[PDB]
């Protein structure tokens, strides 16, 4: 009850923000707050470190590898982007471009299906797609869109469902609006605005896109989450019609209005829920059908992440544990301790062959400590 992981990374000398796995190799990237990016590996105790990426003006605060596994891309927070390409069957990462064409990053992301393309926003609101050439490395912009009028909170592609060339993307604003993009065209789709929500103010936050198999093939589905509890669920594909809308938490008197701040958000397609975690603490499951909560945990304090996998929900948490939740249940089953900061991120590991052994999943953390921690976690 104090310690229970099975291995460390700690190169970094301030905040892990970010970390990223390769998509077939044993391979993490994490980007800190000592304006570096490490990589190392996530099957050996302890880690191999397998290099240093260099060359960014502030803290890293993104770090993912693009669907087919050439290129790593990162971000920090002077708006810098840099693209390494994976030499040697992924042993050796070379620097191949870089850009800065805004002050600031929120956010990027490489798409989950499409092959070298990526997208991020910025605190000037604006939204920006690229994708990588696949030769040499070379950034190709697709768009660039300047239609949010405060910082560009999060990103998610949709769609992902329908082969290259049918390439969208979600953006939200603090400044309450929701953008759909062709990111071939640079075309805005549709434009959520307050007149929308019955005229509610909603700084937008988190965004997470529904599996098709959970709504009936539409591969467009979008939760929303604002930093005062308000959700939306959207339909991309329907203008963005609204599915549904509520505010999530009854704050206490002079409860701090961010404490109904909707942090993450994840869907599970086996039990039909979809649950979101709030600054506050609480972490609601909501059933997919009536948007209804179907169970309600409460943490210490903030929650930083949820990810549902198989038939559990983990969830980090800003007092630097990562629990772990049987989905059906609500029962608590595992926690991962150890960190003494809060836990900002973190992955989650399946051994890649079935062997007819058991083999645990592992989770793997970013450390607001500057410590990344490996846990093996039960079934």
């Amino acid at each position: 009850m104090s310690n229970n992981s099975l291995t460390y990374f700690d190169k970094h000398t301030d905040s892990v923000f970010a970390i990223g796995h390769h998509p077939n190799l044993p391979l993490v990237c994490t980007g800190g707050g000592d304006n570096l990016a490490h990589l190392w590996t996530s099957h050996s105790q302890p880690p191999k470190f397998a290099g240093t990426l260099t060359g960014y003006g502030e803290s890293v605060i993104s770090c993912s590898f693009t669907s087919e596994g050439g290129f790593l891309v990162t971000a920090d927070m002077s708006g810098k982007v840099l693209v390494h390409m994976g030499q040697k069957g992924g042993a050796q990462w070379k620097l191949a471009s870089q850009m800065q064409e805004v002050e600031e990053i929120v956010w990027l992301k490489t798409h989950p299906t499409i092959a070298r393309t990526f997208a991020f926003g910025a605190t000037d609101g604006s939204v920006w797609c690229y994708q990588i050439n696949e030769q040499d490395g070379s950034l190709e912009q697709l768009m660039s869109g300047f239609v949010h009028q405060q910082d560009c909170s999060m990103g998610e592609f949709i769609n992902t469902d329908k082969g290259e060339n049918t390439l969208e993307l979600v953006t939200c604003s603090l400044d309450s609006t929701i953008v759909a993009w062709n990111c071939f065209t640079g075309q805005q789709l549709f434009k959520i605005t307050q007149a929308e929500i019955k005229g509610l103010e909603a700084p937008w936050i988190s965004l997470s896109l529904a599996p098709e198999t959970l709504t009936k093939g539409n591969s467009g589905v979008v939760a929303c989450g604002s930093n005062n509890g308000l959700l939306a669920v959207i339909n991309c594909n329907n203008g963005g019609a609204i599915l549904h809308l509520s505010t999530v938490i009854e704050l206490k008197p002079e409860q701090d209005e961010l404490d109904a701040s909707i942090e993450s958000i994840s869907w599970s397609s086996k039990f039909s829920l979809m649950a979101i975690g709030l600054v506050c603490g609480e972490i609601l499951l909501y059933d997919t059908s009536a948007w209804r909560v179907r169970h309600k945990f409460v943490l210490e304090d903030s929650v930083t992440k949820l990810m549902f996998d198989n038939d559990d929900l983990f969830a980090s948490c800003i007092n630097g544990k990562v629990y772990q939740f049987n989905a059906r249940t609500g029962q608590e089953k595992f926690v991962c301790v150890g960190h003494n900061m809060g836990v900002l991120d973190f992955i989650l590991l399946h051994p890649v062959a079935n062997t007819g052994t058991e083999q645990k999943r592992k989770v793997i953390t970013a450390g607001d400590e500057g410590v990344s921690l490996v846990f093996e976690v039960p079934n």
